[PDB]
DNA sequence: CCCGCGTTTTAACCGCCAAGGGGATTACTCCCTAGTCTCCTGGCACGAGACAGAAAAAAACAA
């Protein structure tokens, strides 16, 4: 049959609150950090720790950042987060101007 | 707008194979060092110095 739309992604966020895994794939994270760094200076070189530490530091503020999100779009009566909601939440942290 | 399902490809992994490059050993080559071989014109005349030196053992013959 068919599950209601918003129920299998309730069973996502249980799914995912209850599990540690890192949730973006590892090499094209490699990859953009390399990009990233290649722009500071040139023929760089990273240890796999230090990449992990990146990693693991933006899943957990991505993840503080979505936490803010929706709770700023369930202030506003509201369901789905939108641009809007990041930026109000960025804004009151104060990391936007 | 956003969710839930149907279809495609590669990207992430592994295994094996084949181009292309790096290190220890090996092919030469160049320079240096080390060690030899041979020669020093055609000759001619005359002279003078080297006639080995010690020591052990068997035999002849005087006594």
């Amino acid at each position: 049959h068919r599950y209601r739309p918003g129920t299998v992604a309730l069973r996502e966020i249980r799914r995912y609150q209850k599990s540690t895994e890192l949730l973006i794939r590892k090499l094209p994270f490699q990859r953009l950090v390399r990009e990233i760094a290649q722009d500071f200076k040139t023929d760089l070189r990273f240890q796999s720790s230090a990449v992990m530490a990146l990693q693991e530091a933006s899943e957990a503020y991505l993840v503080a950042l979505f936490e803010d999100t929706n709770l700023c779009a369930i202030h506003a009566k509201r369901v789905t987060i939108m641009p809007k909601d990041i930026q109000l939440a960025r804004r009151i942290r104060g990391e936007r101007a």
